[PDB]
């Protein structure tokens, strides 16, 4: 239903549109690593998610480091699982390259361009597809400027030689806060976004007001992932901050998956340790993170 509906979203005026030009919001959940919570990532627990939550976008968070792709990259046949039961459910999908502890993309960045030749090979005539190429970029020494532009301007044009327009997220300085410098020196693709992260657990309004800056600019804006818990993913539940960030991106249109679908002990989780990894969770079965991201998506 959503895909047919909506289908081939785009970038207009710095919104995000679907394809007969109108607003389109896309609210979801992000995976936690795959190399670690893999099970939950399956076409019955993002059935469930989409009929019982709402969700319209997942995400798949392919950790590069941390025992990820690079160590062992079989992760990705578990990135190509969310995709095609994305495209068997009509709904969205990122595929996420996630960097963290490598914190400059360049690093491994032959290996993007190799992977995202092969994501986009495989699945861009499908318009469910949504790529997000770095996802926390971090460290004084990676600026926009001098380090993820560069990156960026050699891995869209392996995507765009196999898919033209489906939307690409690029990934900004200080773990994809730092979306002020991108919007000052933006991509020339036209179907790129930026994306910007938070957690609820961190006091918002400068935050908030950056973001503003960011969408006066014409800058497009995805918060690819955004948590309920302080800045580690965990440390407490910080739903009255949490409501103000929803709020504010209904405002402004602004499209969000959060982190993260997944058991571990930790205040972001969504799902206490006995939910099965295969959905139909009781209220009992969602973490307080978990049914508050629930009630924000069905009530959208």
């Amino acid at each position: 239903s959503v895909v047919e509906e909506h289908g081939q979203l785009s970038i207009s005026n710095g919104e995000l549109v679907n394809e007969r030009g109108e607003q389109v919001q896309l609210k979801g959940m992000s995976s936690h690593g795959l190399q670690w919570y893999g099970q939950f990532v399956n076409y019955e627990s993002m059935k469930w998610l989409r009929d019982d939550w709402g969700i319209n976008v997942f995400r798949a968070a392919m950790y590069t480091s941390s025992g990820g792709y690079i160590d062992d990259p079989s992760v990705k046949e578990k990135v190509k699982e969310a995709v095609e039961a994305a495209i068997d459910l009509d709904i969205y999908v990122i595929i996420d390259w996630h960097i963290l502890s490598d914190n400059d993309p360049n690093i491994y960045k032959e290996e993007a361009k190799d992977f995202f030749d092969e994501m986009s090979e495989l699945y861009g005539d499908y318009p469910n597809v949504i790529y997000e190429i770095a996802n926390e970029p971090n460290g004084s020494d990676v600026t926009w400027g001098n380090q993820i532009k560069p990156y960026a301007e050699e891995v869209i044009p392996i995507i765009r030689n196999n898919d033209p327009n489906n939307i690409i997220i690029v990934g900004t300085g200080t773990w994809s806060q730092d979306v002020h410098h991108a919007a000052d020196n933006q991509l020339a693709d036209p179907n790129v976004m930026y994306a910007f992260h938070f957690y609820a657990g961190t006091h918002g309004q400068n935050l908030r007001d950056q973001v503003d800056y960011a969408l006066d600019q014409g800058a497009a804006i995805f918060v690819s992932e955004w948590g309920t818990s302080a800045a580690t993913g965990d440390g407490g539940v910080f739903l009255d901050e949490a409501q103000v960030w929803i709020d504010f991106m209904d405002e402004r249109n602004l499209s969000w998956a959060n982190w993260s679908l997944t058991h571990k002990d930790e205040s972001s989780a969504a799902l206490m340790p006995g939910a099965n990894p295969t959905g139909g969770w009781t209220e009992a079965e969602l973490s307080p993170s978990g049914t508050f991201v629930r009630e924000k998506i069905r009530e959208s």
